[PDB]
Formats: structure tokens, C-alpha cells, sequence
């Protein structure tokens, strides 16, 4: 059986008067993430390491951030591939995404067709360390794994 | 066969006045991890989510009477991988630090992780990179971890 | 169905006076990426990535920063030395996904035969073989254009 992983990485900056969207969740906050689009980082290194894996290039070849992760799933689908799970981690000094995470995770399973529990959603702080842990911008990264 | 992968980061501050522990080795150094073990929360962080139990902040909360140190809740984490019906195929990892030289405690930190994980030898690697003097890694202000894990169902 | 995964990263600072070579394509630009080798970080991490998934260790294990051979070192014989050792201890790769990050020069026009050069290196066809390319949204010392990053994975099996 013909496995494939991929593998994202996204990151933006922080700035006044945006709203705060990660895994498709609106997070109050003074600042919100600056991007073309919605910015939604998670989503867009999810899209990434989904596009890595079926070896369809990436985000800038082919393109709000959920129906652009609604269209990469179909065209790794279009490729041949069926996802298998998908992890990915969030790395923001603030604010608490704790309470955000099942909900992303259900955005996520629900724009990919996938069961809840091929689907994760870590949290991390930077350690203060950085232009992350000065809280200039939020970086996520992500794994998938696809089946041909 | 229902195989899934995870992946996990970490990353602690490198100043004076504490003991350096990666991978469950103590490093004689001028600095130390604000035990602070970069490298096996990264591993224990890409096993859960390989499983898809969350993280590690989850799991072990900086406030819970439960808990201990880094190799302890690597074991109780991988043990929960177990319960979820998944047994673990490797590990990978890679230490960045500008400083010490991580090269003579890397089959040390392998023989921790597969102990604690339960692992023929040869499925755990461990790597190690400096940051070539950029950022606040390369100025050894912190050490990060990055790990990746594939288990099977 | 033996499978494992391998993870790679990283860097060279940028520079005056040294050629700009990433997956084995030499990139017109007015500074270069340092090191001991050619510099190439992106085949580096890719490298890393395949040691780790057959549990052999890493790149500055076999391939000293240190041992004079490898000064100017061509990193394509590199990735293809890791790729003959990786056969050796009996993995087959299946495939690599990898990214760049890089304020500048823009990596798009290149990026074909970046994968092209690692697909000949590895013995894959063009379609088990991804390299994407990211800016840092201008932060940090890769905003700055200090550095440029690697990151890498590989999927082999026994
Ligand atoms: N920003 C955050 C980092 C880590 N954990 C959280 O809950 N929130
Ligand atoms: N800190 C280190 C960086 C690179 N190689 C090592 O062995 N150690
Ligand atoms: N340096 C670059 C970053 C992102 N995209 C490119 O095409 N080039
Ligand atoms: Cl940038
Ligand atoms: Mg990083
Ligand atoms: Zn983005
Ligand atoms: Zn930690
Ligand atoms: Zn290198």
C-alpha cells in the first residue's frame, strides 16, 4: 500500500485591528494575524503538508482559508490519494488556545471528511524566545499522511 | 494496515544557574533548560499526536498532584498510545543547540528513549544541528527539539 | 510493510561572494549560503530526514563538518552517498516532501528542477518527490534575509 507523508510550516504576523482565526476559530484578541487572505496559519500548513504528501506542490502554486483547505482535500482526492491523519502543532505566546482546540479539530475532520480522531491540534508557547514569544506572530506546523 | 503520523516542537531558554538534561542525559555545561527536557516532550508530543490524544499539556498539566520527570511521562505517554490500540513503529528527532557539542550523548539519549518506549534500538534516531549563529538559538539563548513519530492501529 | 518516518532541518546564513546552490540548482544571486560543502540546505535537511527514518544517524555523522574532503563538497554526492547507505541498512525509499523558507531570491522558477535533481538522486520518479517554498512573512532573522531554512520528511520502508 502506498503511503505518502507531507509536511507545512506557516507563520504571521500579529497587528492591530484584525481578527484572531485559527483552525477556522474567531479567538478575541487585541490583535488578529495579517495575511492576503484570513491568515489562518494552522489551516494553511495543514493545506501545505496535505499538498507535500501528494506531491502537488504547495499553497502559492495553486491559490477564506476553510474553503481553500476544502479544495486542496479535493484535489489530493483528484490526485488519488485519501487522507489518513493530520497533526499539527501552534506555537503563540498568547492568547490561551487551549479552549479552541476540539472546536479546530472539528473544523479541520469536518473540511477534510475525516473522523475526529485522525485529527490533532497541539499548543505550545515559544518560551518568551523570539519574535513568537514577544508575540509578533504565531508559527503552526503540521503532518499528514495519504494513502494512493 | 491504519497506519498515522504526528510530529512535536519544543523549544526551553539556556541560561545560568541549572543542570542541562536532554533526552534523559545530564550535559556539564555553563548553562541549563529553564527538568526541562526539550527533546523528550517533543517525542512525547508527536506520540500523542500520532495517536491523536492532544499534547502533552493535556495530558500532564503544570498544575495536576500526579506529576515526576520527562522520561516518567514519556513512559505513562507512550503506555496511553498503547491503550488507544496503537503500537509505535520509530522515532526521529533533532536537537538544535550552538552549544555543547551533543555528538558523544546521542546513543545515551537513543538508549533512554527506546528503553522508555519499549523499542528495538533501531527505530529511535536521534540527530543534532547547531543553529550557524543565527537567532536566539544560534546566540545560545534556548535549545529546541523537533520530533516525528509513525505508529500503527 | 516495515515503514518509518525521518525529519530534517536546516540552515546557512547568507552571504557576499559564495554561490547560491539549493537542491542542486545554482541560483543567479548576488550572495550565497555558507558552509563547509556547496551549502546546499535544502538537500542537507532532505539528507538528515533519510538518515533518521533508517535510524543511521545524521548528516554530521557521516559526513564530518570537519574532514577537509568535504570542503566545496558537491551535497547531490552527499544525498546520493545517505540514499546508498539508506539502501544498505535495506530501506527502499517512497517519498520526500520538503520546504524552503527564504525572504529572497524568489525560489518559484526554480523549484521543478530542484525536485527534478532530487528525484535523480534518490532513484524516484518526479511524482514521490514535493519541495515547497515559503517566505517568513518578513520576521526574524529570515525576514531579514540572514539565513535561509530547510525542512524535510521522508517516508521509507524496510
Ligand atoms: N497560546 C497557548 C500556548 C500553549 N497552550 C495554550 O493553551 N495557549
Ligand atoms: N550542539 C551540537 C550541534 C551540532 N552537533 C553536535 O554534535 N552538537
Ligand atoms: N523566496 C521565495 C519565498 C516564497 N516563494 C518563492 O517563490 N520564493
Ligand atoms: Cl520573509
Ligand atoms: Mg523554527
Ligand atoms: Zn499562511
Ligand atoms: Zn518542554
Ligand atoms: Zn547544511
Amino acid at each position: 500500500m502506498d503511503f505518502r507523508i507531507g509536511q507545512g510550516y506557516d507563520v504571521h504576523q500579529l497587528v492591530p485591528g484584525r481578527p484572531l482565526i485559527i483552525g477556522g476559530v474567531t479567538i478575541p484578541y487585541e490583535r488578529g494575524l495579517l495575511g492576503h487572505s484570513d491568515a489562518d496559519v494552522l489551516l494553511h500548513a495543514i493545506t501545505d503538508a496535505l499538498f507535500g504528501a501528494a506531491a502537488l506542490g504547495d499553497i502559492g502554486r495553486h491559490f477564506d482559508s476553510r474553503a481553500l483547505l476544502r479544495e486542496c482535500a479535493s484535489r489530493v482526492a483528484q490526485a488519488g490519494f485519501a487522507i489518513r491523519n493530520v497533526d499539527s502543532t501552534i506555537i503563540a505566546q498568547a492568547p490561551k488556545l487551549a479552549p479552541h482546540i476540539d472546536a479546530m479539530r472539528a473544523n479541520i475532520a469536518a473540511d477534510l471528511d475525516l473522523p475526529l480522531d485522525r485529527v490533532n491540534v497541539k499548543a505550545k508557547t515559544n518560551e518568551k524566545l523570539g519574535y513568537l514569544g514577544r508575540g509578533e506572530g504565531i508559527e503552526a506546523q503540521a503532518a499528514a499522511l495519504v494513502v494512493r
